[PDB]
DNA sequence: AAACTATGCATGCTCTACTGCTTCTGATCTAGTCGACT
């Protein structure tokens, strides 16, 4: 599609273990960039934003 | 010798604290229902 409402991605890791907690770094790495509007919750295996993308 | 006064004491009353037991109340964890989303 050339056109949507919105970015859906998905995190995964080679390992089978490893994948226990990134959501919450990768969100508060984001919140700290200065970047999120609005978050879902604000352990968690998913979440839909808003981000503030530059323009 | 008799009348008045003095001390002395006891017991019930009141208050304030103190400690320990019992009951009531406020803070903290989950089932269901409606709604939001992908
Ligand atoms: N009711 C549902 N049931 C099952 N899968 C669903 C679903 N709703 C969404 N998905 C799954 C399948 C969907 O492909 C995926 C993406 O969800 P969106 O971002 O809400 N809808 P899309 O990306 O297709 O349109 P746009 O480009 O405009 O954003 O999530
Ligand atoms: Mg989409
Ligand atoms: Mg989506």
């Amino acid at each position: 599609k050339l056109q949507g409402h919105d970015v859906d991605f998905l995190i995964t890791h080679p390992k089978e273990g490893q994948e226990a907690g990134l959501l919450p770094r990768v969100m508060c790495r984001l919140q700290d960039q200065g970047l999120i509007l609005y978050h879902q919750h604000q352990a968690f295996e998913r979440s839909f934003c808003i981000f503030r993308l530059p323009q």
